[PDB]
């Protein structure tokens, strides 16, 4: 019989990922797979402005529900897409109303690897990037001269109802930005706890990077951090042979964590760090390693009742170049890889969730992975890596499932 | 008859690279060079420490006087510095007082290249770091649960005097971060021109970089610089021949310029950023280049009177160990060129804004440049880039001054 797929959230996109995943879908997974318990939504950039962003609605609603979701590369409906795609109205990312609607943890950017391929890091390398706080959720505005103040109530404690002054500033330009975030920090406990769960399972040196030094205010993420890892971990890294006796948690500054990736080209080390640090320092890391395809981008959030929700996506967009050259009817060479090993995250965490067919659906998942990697090995993969001689889009994707059983 | 110097500011530091720059002053400028005008202060953190500080108040005035410093690598009177050093006091970074007494608009954070030997970057890269604003002067507080408010009274325009509402958000977690900021963005239109006027004598493709896509309150930055690029510049960088006819100013955001400094081996571009921006984005350019010795540190403010104050700096320290080794009886090799990079930009300088002796000192800086560079083509520079065979630091000073002339 085939494998009955636990309950997931499939996120079609548009363009040639989504055009590359309707053959993935219909050739590997759908003759192998049950898929009735997948919830598929239409996220084009048309469908989200025709519905209103129902669709997304839904999609949040779906992944609270389910646990598990599948998000193919979307086309963010920018002022620039209104133009191109004719729609009524621009819509922001979609990221803010995933992070707040799964009450994310971090978004895991961790190193893709082929066994027998060569890549920038000899060996894997986890990061995790603070899912919330920071200037992505600022209140701004831009202004002339006047006098900028921030007050903050206590709601709860000895000064609860009392207002203090948090700053205080002559604006002084005829041009001038001012700005206000939060760092919500009561997750970094569960982050560092994910974190050093993963480093330690990988057997991979962590690393907490923060400008704490002169960011002062960052101070806690690093404290959170420690007393986590020191309380926790830290004798089990000994024992796992990771780091030495009497070796304590090392602090990175964003300015050398920057250096490190590109100097520890050895990998084997993991990094946490917040928000913007994490968007920048990943981007650097998915250029050391090849591109951004190399690098997962794996949003992991938690229910209200413990149970962690998990989203998978692959770093690349939806590579429009090279779906105008399939129109045209030329050779193209897509490498599924990024978006295999998200679907693969989804249907792991979907089957073990929901334990539904959990042990044929960890089967199954591994044996994609390593027909994906032998290919690669003869020579039969995509042009990115195996060069002019490599496959294209469509001959890769029938090798993998005359290969797949 | 020896070269007239202009007046120029000279603060010297301690350790290894001060006993170095006393080598090079005595040995390589002193013998061809007129230094009356040069006005030197002693910053050993001893001196700031004996002098109460005036040594500090002493270099700033001048610096404002003079408009042309070179600074050597010094030691910050930390506490770790009090009881090894045996001073009454510790004393804050000289830094801050620095910038606003030389009105600070940018650190230029340039590769340094030897002709003849493959560093990272092929051709010069440029970089201006905005020397102001952002989370440097950030007033915030650690809190729990409550409510923000952030507001703006204006002093001028036709709401002058009335009380908006930048911000307003509650904050749900017992560990939170509360953070205000502003970008002060009069004198990126001086920056502006500064970095395009560097750019096109360089004959570099500049390059805008921020996060304005998200952290919208950025956006002046780039239409700041783009309007001074495309009214005061755009035509010259066409007519030299560094941009085609209708080729724009091109804006890369910060996750993308991460990736690019890692890709873009052939260098040859300039970067202008925000201040944190710039501070971790030069030193990825710095391990990608070499060292964060093989990248300047140059701050440029702008005098009331219109010229400009330009400090000039190597990013390296005292060089502590050498010193030591030094003075245990064993050999160095401390390479100058970061530091002489630094005196040859302040001699230059002093020499351009007083328009005192400007061909002669052009051609002496020159020379030591085109002396250094052969002696490291010979394997006769200092051992970090010629091996065990290369020069001891003093060989190597003896090595330039017999070939100066
Ligand atoms: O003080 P700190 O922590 O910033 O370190 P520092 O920059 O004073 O020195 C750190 C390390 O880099 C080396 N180094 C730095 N500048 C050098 C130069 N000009 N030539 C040769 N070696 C150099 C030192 O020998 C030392 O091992
Ligand atoms: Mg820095």
């Amino acid at each position: 019989s085939k494998i009955t797929a636990a309950p997931m959230v499939y996120v079609r996109g548009e363009e040639m990922t989504a055009y590359v995943m309707d053959l993935i879908r219909s050739r590997w997974i759908e003759p192998r797979v049950d898929v009735g318990g997948w919830e598929t939504f239409d996220l084009r950039a048309k469908n989200r402005d025709d519905t209103e962003d129902r669709v997304l609605r839904d999609v949040i609603e779906a992944g609270k529900r389910i646990k598990a979701i599948f998000k193919e590369p979307t086309v963010t409906p920018t002022a620039d897409q209104v133009k191109r795609l004719g729609l009524r109205k621009s819509w922001g990312s979609p990221n803010g109303a995933m992070r707040r609607g799964w009450n994310g943890i971090t978004i895991s950017r961790d190193t893709i690897h082929i066994d027998g391929v060569e890549l920038g890091y000899k060996k894997p390398v986890l990061f995790e990037r603070h899912a919330v706080g920071g200037e992505y959720s600022a209140g701004y505005k831009n202004v002339g001269k006047g006098k900028l103040t921030t007050t903050f109530t206590p709601s709860e404690g000895p000064d609860a109802g009392k207002t203090v002054v948090v700053d205080e500033r002559e604006i002084v330009d005829e041009e001038a930005a001012v700005v206000t975030y939060h760092n919500p920090y009561d997750n970094v406990h569960d982050l560092a706890r994910f974190f050093f769960g993963r480093c330690l399972e990988a057997k991979v040196t962590p690393y907490v990077v923060t400008k704490k030094t002169v960011f002062k205010w960052q101070e806690p993420f690093w404290q959170i951090m420690r007393t986590v890892f020191d309380e926790e971990f830290k004798a089990q890294f000994v024992a796992a042979g990771v780091m030495k006796e009497g070796e304590e948690l090392v602090h990175l500054l964003s300015d050398a964590a920057t250096m490190k990736l590109v100097q520890w080209r050895q990998g084997g080390f993991g990094m946490a760090a917040h928000n913007y640090d994490g968007d920048v320092l990943t981007d650097e890391l998915a250029q050391v390693h090849k591109s951004p395809g190399f690098i997962t981008s794996n949003l992991v959030g938690v229910h209200e009742d413990g149970t962690l929700i998990k989203e998978f996506e692959a770093s690349h967009g939806t590579v429009a170049d090279m779906d105008e050259a399939r129109l045209r009817g030329e050779e193209t060479s897509l490498n599924p890889l990024g978006m295999v090993e998200g679907l693969i995250g989804a249907m792991n965490h979907a089957a073990d969730v929901h334990n539904i067919d959990r042990d044929r659906t960890h089967a199954f998942t591994t044996k994609m992975r390593t027909v994906i990697h032998q290919l690669f090995r003869e020579g039969k993969g995509t042009r990115d890596l195996c060069g002019p001689s490599g496959l294209t889009t469509e001959q890769f994707i029938d090798a993998v499932a005359e290969r797949l059983d």
